[PDB]
């Protein structure tokens, strides 16, 4: 099951990404990650095509947020088992 | 009901944000979030029109803080059941 | 009861602010807040006129500190009850 | 056996780094380290040639992340017994 | 008695700060504070003239650290009873 | 017993420093310190001459690291007892 994530400069933007993502498709919102410098990441899990739907919707909708910026985004279709317990993507 | 947040550079302005929001309308201050880089967020819940009125008041009144700066603001009208896994 | 706060770039400066504040008037020094980027805030509680006396003395006296800067400052005379338990101003 | 790490600006790229490493060769993802300033590191163990293969794959594939950036990469061939006091 | 602090960019210089302060005069190292952004502070207690002598020694000797930088220094002569709510 | 330390911009570099240090001489590697802005410090303890051997090797070998930088470094030959329990150098 695929993992999708959107990284924002700012917190209100990550919440809108999160919201848009879980409304747009069949994905489980599996938390968010803070790494400093105002960089925050929301992460979801589901079918690869649902996760694409989610990420696209998430990026689009930070245009709605006043002062929002997407810094990065990515999808992995077939994430290796080892990552589940090292990284906070579960 | 909706959720309303204002992010600021600097803590004193975020306290004004919070104070003005909760005084302006029928919303509950439910959240304070720090993400580093001096970026702080204040989060409220209540009817979408009460949330609209509070965020507006918060952004205006931060102009009254010496050294205050708003970085971002946002409202979400019908927040998803499971959005609580990113709120504090 | 009113809340006053002074935000500094730097730690030695926030301690001088804190000291000046609590000497200048009848206020309780109710801790300090760190938010990253070297931004730190001291907070006090008391009568509105005491808090004013305190913040004025606090800002003045970071001139004494070598390398000190005030980044922001603010006072709220009648802070809403809700903020007491969400924000670290108690 | 060796240790292999790739540091990135931004978390999504560091997940790709990890994924690509572990898929490329016979290495075990053993570590994820944050030092602030948006700087994140991913750490693997295994034979030096497997490690070499993994790190190389990780650096290439981060080019495929929208907003991805590699900050630093390194391999240590015969890491000291007591290096575990800085690994996570 | 007074309180003496030296803030530095970088941890190694703050260790020198500390070492020099405590060796220079009759003061006790009571505090080490991190506020992010690489900013670190070292805090001492003792007579105002011992504190004056220590801070001075600390500022001089950081010049001897490769990559050392002082960001700010300060002394408070008669620190308030309740200043301990901001000291570590 | 002397204390030596190397500060890096970046984590992979601090590990190479740490490794080189403990291979080059009789020193105990006594952890590392993070202070923000991507600034990390490795710390060791041993004879003054061993610590010098270690720091020299440490600084040299971050040339091996792709993207590595040393920001600062220092040695104290006879560190004051008071520092042991205030600072994380033990």
């Amino acid at each position: 099951i695929a993992v999708g994530m959107i990284e924002t400069l700012g917190f209100p933007a990550v919440v809108e990404a999160a919201d848009s993502m879980v409304k747009a498709a069949r994905v489980t919102l599996v938390g968010y990650e803070k790494i400093g410098s105002g960089r925050v990441t929301v992460i979801v899990r589901g079918d690869v095509s649902e996760v694409q739907a989610s990420v696209t919707a998430g990026i689009e909708n930070i245009r709605r947020v006043n002062g929002g910026e997407v810094l990065s985004n990515h999808i992995i279709a077939r994430p290796h088992e080892n990552l589940e317990y090292v990284l906070p993507i579960l």
